[PDB]
């Protein structure tokens, strides 16, 4: 009942409570699609690229208002759909609904919050327990475990949630990551979901999060030259303007949840990539 699900999702802090069976159907069908597509996506422009949402469903609707509801635009999201916000269920369900309906034009990457042990702590487990049951949360977890990890747009823009890894020598190493899997505490898959650029680090550094690493501008420059890429597009950190460049525009951080978690006064942004690989930004003020 996909059109009916999308309809009720779009009709609207006002909740949308679908049925358990409908939500379970969303997870099972999307999971099949994820596993049928590569773990390293190879995408083509034109595309719109969005950073973190964190359950801010009303802002997700804003993004589609600005960018165009599918299938008017093509979409890549970079992860972190759930936790912290008040409407993770609505958020993730519309995302999974669009993935099933437009599976060659709608793409979702895995963020560090699409991991059971993080969800457990940061709100999604609780929202699932309250509104449905724990068994549903476990169904979401199995779906999350099948999400792809990175994307390359037109052989030039490398996309992932977190950032680079000292263990990332070849793109093939990403392709050999096996799904379903949980995100480990260390290593390539961890770093792709958890690392941060840092202006004050040279090479690889300790990350204040207590997970993964920080990397400096020369690590980015080297990565891009080696792999013949032009840009790293990532998310994972709140930034005042919704996007923010690093390493002389060789990396961009995107963040798509304006007025993040009520605490910050940030804009959200969405990046458009056109057929000539020109990048522009649409800005969503809080
Ligand atoms: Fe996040
Ligand atoms: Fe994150």
């Amino acid at each position: 009942n996909l059109d009916s699900i999308i309809g009720r999702l779009l009709e609207v802090g006002k909740n949308v409570q679908l049925t358990e069976n409908e939500i379970r159907g969303l997870c099972l069908k999307s999971r099949e699609i994820f596993l049928s597509q590569p773990i390293l996506l190879e995408l083509e422009a034109p595309l719109k690229i969005c950073g973190d949402i964190h359950g801010q469903y009303y802002d997700l609707l804003r993004l589609f208002e600005y960018g165009g509801f599918p299938p008017e635009s093509n979409y890549l999201f970079l992860g972190d759909y759930v936790d912290r916000g008040k409407q993770s269920l609505e958020t993730i369900c519309l995302l999974l609904a669009y993935k099933i309906k437009y599976p060659e034009n709608f793409f979702l990457l895995r963020g560090n919050h699409e991991c059971a042990s993080i969800n457990r702590i940061y709100g999604f487990y609780d929202e699932c327990k309250r509104r449905y049951n724990i068994k549903l949360w476990k169904t979401f977890t199995d779906c999350f475990n099948c999400l792809p990890i990175a994307a390359i747009v037109d052989e030039k823009i490398f996309c992932c949630h977190g950032g680079l890894s000292p263990d990332l020598q070849s793109m093939e190493q990403i392709r050999r990551i096996m799904r379903p899997t949980d995100v480990p505490d260390q290593g390539l898959l961890c770093d792709l979901l958890w690392s941060d650029p840092d202006k004050d680090v040279q090479g690889w550094g300790e990350n204040d999060r207590g997970v993964s690493f920080t990397f400096g501008a020369e690590v980015v420059a080297k990565f891009l030259h080696k792999h013949d890429l032009d840009l790293i597009c990532r998310a994972h950190q709140v930034v005042e303007d919704g996007y923010e460049f690093f390493a002389k525009r060789q990396l961009v951080t995107l963040f798509s949840a304006p007025n993040y978690c009520g605490e910050f006064d940030n804009a959200g942004a969405m990046m458009s990539v056109d057929e000539t690989l020109m990048c522009s930004f649409q800005i969503l003020k809080p």
